[PDB]
């Protein structure tokens, strides 16, 4: 599958695309602001996420730093991102079907939309403003805004158990992109989509 990047913001932001063990396609790329940087996905892909990083410093042999998303240090990431991140997720062709969301568990840095280029289901979007509104205690001195088990690491924001609620900060950012999985067991927004299909996601799909 091919899956357009497209940076719509109007600073520059370093893509990300990994499977977590794994690059994927170069797994890294400076975009510009307009630029658009388009990668292939094997398909079969299972636990694929895209993100983009700010504010990153990388030498000559790609290897740095970024205030939020950084993977290692690497330009080219083989590993997720740290929090805060807003994430792209998808799981392609997963018995005929592709599986797309987007997901605040790890926080928010840019906003996104997660679009199909193909025909037969619909996008998602986290578009609003949730660094400017984020709670003082889960605001990133980097920028962005992080989720609560990344500040306090507690069973009950964590899920460890597998049973957890719904609390005043995944309420936060619920309120603000009811499109997004705000908490580990929040009622799914995954969308299904053809096996196969193909994608756009773009950052500061608004703005």
């Amino acid at each position: 599958a091919t899956f357009e990047i497209v940076n719509r913001c109007s600073y520059t932001v370093w893509a990300a695309a990994s499977k977590g063990d794994a690059a994927l396609d170069a797994g890294g790329r400076q975009l510009n602001s307009g630029e658009s940087w388009t990668i292939n996905v094997e398909p079969g892909t299972n636990g694929g996420k895209i993100w983009a990083r700010t504010d990153c410093y990388f030498d000559d042999s790609g290897s740095g730093i970024c205030k939020t998303g950084d993977c290692g240090g690497l330009l080219r990431c083989k590993r997720f991102g740290r929090p805060p991140t807003t994430l792209a997720e998808f799981s392609l062709n997963q018995y005929g079907k592709d599986y797309i969301d987007i997901s605040n568990i790890k926080g928010f840095n840019v906003p996104m939309n997660f679009s199909p280029t193909t025909r037969g289901c619909r996008g998602v979007r986290c578009a609003a403003d949730i660094v400017g509104q984020c709670p003082a205690k889960l605001k990133a001195p980097g920028g962005g805004c992080n989720d609560a088990c990344t500040v306090f690491q507690t069973s009950e924001y964590c899920c460890t158990t597998g049973k957890c609620g719904p609390t005043e900060y995944s309420r936060f950012f619920k309120r603000l992109c009811p499109d997004a999985f705000s908490y580990v067991l929040d009622k799914p927004t995954t969308v299904t989509c053809p096996g196969s299909s193909n994608y756009r996601v773009t950052f500061c799909p608004t703005a």
